[PDB]
């Protein structure tokens, strides 16, 4: 990671979304809701939001495993839509379920190499984050809607340091997502932009925040 070479994450977990409700009578019904592809540049914070709305599974079973086709169809459709020198070098991917829908759907990108990780990666926490969950959920129509996920870090830090703060908070976010926001706001006065993601913070409040983080992580 964060040489030359264009490498975009891209995770599933969230394109295939339902709620699961018990009737009076006792049974389950399961009913899709919207979902969302997150395509992410961990060099630049670069990241594509394709929601992906339910009409999309209108007339189809299996949609669990669909979403993985689902989800290389569109990380190639975006690929079409960008010039050659935005293009990816490497794609990975943290479900293993993605490889070959991926090796199937890109096979005119022959410079493209996909690869597994195990890396914790967990943009469903976005989902939790009132700017990504509610543009999710109200969407009406399929759409493609892109951040900067760094917000002004790169101003300061590296994008080594940024990825790994990145990390520390979607981790968080995760595992006790009460918590961690208390921890992202360390006073009554901390606010976030309105056209950022995260909070604003000095260096000495995010270097204390980032152990909070990890040792909230490592308390699960
Ligand atoms: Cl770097
Ligand atoms: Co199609
Ligand atoms: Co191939
Ligand atoms: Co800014």
């Amino acid at each position: 990671l964060f040489s030359n070479q264009i490498i975009w994450f891209v995770d599933d977990t969230n394109v295939y979304r339902v709620t699961i409700h018990k009737t009076f009578e006792g049974n389950l019904t399961t009913k899709p809701i919207n979902g969302a592809i997150f395509i992410f540049n961990p060099r630049t914070g670069q990241l594509f939001l394709k929601i992906i709305h339910t009409s999309v599974w209108a007339g189809q079973k299996r949609l669990g495993q669909l979403a993985k086709w689902k989800t290389a169809e569109e990380v190639a459709a975006l690929i079409r839509s960008l010039p050659v020198e935005e293009q990816p070098k490497q794609i990975i991917v943290t479900a293993k379920g993605m490889l070959d829908p991926l090796e199937v759907h890109l096979l005119d990108f022959p410079n493209i190499v996909i690869k597994g990780s195990e890396l914790q990666l967990p943009f469903q926490a976005c989902l939790k984050v009132e700017k990504f969950g509610d543009l999710i959920l109200k969407a009406t129509e399929p759409q493609m809607v892109l951040f900067n996920l760094y917000d002004d870090w790169l101003k300061t830090i590296s994008s080594y340091t940024a990825f790994s703060r990145l990390i520390l908070i979607l981790r968080a976010l995760h595992v006790n997502n009460d918590r961690a926001k208390v921890i992202l706001k360390p006073d009554k006065t901390t606010i976030t932009e309105p056209h950022h993601i995260w909070p604003t913070l000095t260096d000495e409040e995010w270097i204390k925040v980032e152990v909070q983080l990890k040792d909230l992580i490592l308390a699960d």
